[PDB]
């Protein structure tokens, strides 16, 4: 699930409601403390709509417990974040299928046409001669995440 521990308190009265837009500043860290995301580093607060499920479940449930002005530490298990890894999402492709500029590189994102018609991203993990290993698992799958979240305000 998601554990919520206060860093500094909010107003204790104004709590997010379904359909409102939350405006937050956050730092994202792996379980060992290594930073992987930050809205402060972008000089730009991050917005999402409560109940829209456009952020991970741990954020929906965790931020719903915060009052405006509050800063809290959200510890989120993988099943409440970006899932667990699946070997079905590690596939092998010929260099023939790489058609972007240059040669394929480790860590490059390749866009493939999904069954729904959208383009889904895969990350090159290995190159073995003509065979490219592409991982379609979310890069953070199976990892517990720790977020320092500040609820700056609520919008309509």
């Amino acid at each position: 699930g998601v554990q919520v521990e206060t860093i500094s308190p909010g107003d204790g009265r104004t709590f997010p409601k379904r359909g409102q837009t939350a405006v937050v500043h956050y730092t994202g860290m792996l379980e060992d403390g290594k930073k992987f995301d930050s809205s402060r580093d972008r000089n730009k607060p991050f917005k999402f709509m409560l109940g829209k499920q456009e952020v991970i479940r741990g954020w929906e449930e965790g931020v719903a417990q915060m009052s405006v002005g509050q800063r809290a530490k959200l510890t989120i298990s993988p099943d409440y974040a970006y899932g667990v890894p699946s070997p079905d999402l590690i596939q092998y492709f010929s260099r023939r299928e790489f058609m972007d500029a240059g040669e394929p590189e480790i860590g490059a994102i390749m866009l493939f046409t999904a069954m729904d018609g959208s383009e889904m991203p895969g990350v090159i993990r290995e190159i073995n001669g003509d065979s490219i290993t592409v991982d379609f698992n979310h890069p953070l799958a199976g990892q517990t995440l720790v977020f320092d979240v500040e609820l700056l305000k609520l919008e309509a």
